[PDB]
C-alpha cells in the first residue's frame, strides 16, 4: 500500500551496525491499538543530497520486490530527512555470530533446517530471476532457533573467498554463480561460522580453486550433504546444480537427518 511511515511511530534503539550510508539500528515501530513491532533502522549520512538519497532509497524498493518468509520484508520509509528504511528485525542477530556462541546447543539437525530454509528463499529469487551475488553466512540473519532469513540485499553487497570461478575471471553474476556461493555459505554452516580459506590470500585463491582445491568436507557433516555441496563447486556453471534441486535435494537430507 503505502510505505510511508511517521517518524513518530518509529523508536531508534541502539546501532547493530554499518552500511555503504549510515549506521543501522535496532528499534520498534508503535500503531494505534496493536502491539509493538521490532524494526531494524538504516540509516544514511549524506541523504541530504538527491544522489546519495536515490541510491540509498532504491534499497528498499529493491527489498520491496519480495515476498517469502526467509527473507527480510521491507516494512516502510521515511523520506523526510534523515531518510530512514525501516525493515523486520531477526532479533536474534547474524547468524555466524549465532552459530559460533550456540555450538553446543544446536545439532546438525538444526543447521540442516538453516539450510533448507535459505534455499528456498534463493530458489524463490530464482524463479523471480534475481541474482543476489553476495550469499554468505556473513548475510544470513537469525529471527528464531528454527527460523533464518537472507538479510537486507543492500547491506550484502570483492568476496573473493565465496566466488564462482566464472565470477572472478570474468565478473560474471549469474543464478548458477548464486549456486556455488551458497555452497561455500552451506560449508560455513556446518563449521558453525568458520570462514573459508582462513589464512588464504584473495589474489591465490583463484588459483587453487583452478588446481581443483575444494573446501574440506566439515567434521560431522553426512556425506550425501557434502556431495551436495561439492556439486555447487563445479567449476562447470552447467554442471552446478539449479536451487530448485537443492531445495528439494535439502528437505531429503534434513527429513532423514532429524
Ligand atoms: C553499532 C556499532 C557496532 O559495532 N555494531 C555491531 C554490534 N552491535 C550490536 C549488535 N549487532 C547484532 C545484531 C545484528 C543484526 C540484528 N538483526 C537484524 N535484523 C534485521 C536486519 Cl535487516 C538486520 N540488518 C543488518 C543489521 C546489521 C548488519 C547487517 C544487517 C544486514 O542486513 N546484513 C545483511 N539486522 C540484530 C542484532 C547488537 O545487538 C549490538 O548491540
Amino acid at each position: 500500500r503505502d510505505y510511508e511511515i511517521q517518524r513518530e511511530r518509529i523508536e531508534l534503539g541502539r546501532c547493530i551496525g554499518e552500511g555503504q550510508f549510515g549506521d543501522v539500528h535496532q528499534g520498534i515501530y508503535m500503531s494505534p491499538e496493536n502491539p509493538a513491532m521490532a524494526v531494524a533502522i538504516k540509516t544514511c549520512k549524506n541523504c541530504t543530497s538527491d544522489s546519495v538519497r536515490e541510491k540509498f532509497l532504491q534499497e528498499a524498493l529493491t527489498m520491496r520486490q519480495f515476498d517469502h518468509p526467509h527473507i527480510v520484508k521491507l516494512i516502510g520509509v521515511i523520506t523526510e530527512n534523515p531518510v530512514w528504511i525501516i525493515m523486520e528485525l531477526c532479533t536474534l542477530g547474524e547468524l555466524r555470530s549465532f552459530l559460533q556462541v550456540r555450538k553446543f546447543s544446536l545439532d546438525l539437525a538444526s543447521l540442516i533446517l538453516y539450510a533448507y530454509q535459505l534455499s528456498t528463499a534463493l530458489a524463490y529469487l530464482e524463479s523471480k530471476r534475481f541474482v543476489h551475488r553476495d550469499i554468505a553466512a556473513r548475510n544470513v540473519l537469525v529471527s528464531a532457533t528454527d527460523c533464518v532469513k537472507l538479510g537486507d540485499f543492500g547491506l550484502s553487497r570483492l568476496p573473493i573467498k565465496w566466488m564462482a570461478p566464472e565470477s572472478i575471471n570474468f565478473r560474471r553474476f549469474t543464478s548458477a554463480s548464486d549456486v556455488w556461493m551458497f555452497g561455500v555459505c552451506m560449508w560455513e554452516i556446518l563449521m558453525h561460522g568458520v570462514k573459508p580459506f582462513q589464512g588464504v590470500k584473495n589474489n591465490d585463491v583463484i588459483g587453487r580453486i583452478e588446481n581443483g582445491e575444494r573446501l574440506p568436507m566439515p567434521p560431522n557433516c553426512p556425506p550425501t550433504l557434502y556431495s551436495l555441496m561439492t556439486k555447487c563447486w563445479a567449476y562447470d556453471p552447467s554442471r552446478r546444480p539449479r536451487f530448485t534441486e537443492l531445495k528439494a535435494q535439502l528437505s531429503t537430507i534434513l527429513e532423514e537427518e532429524k
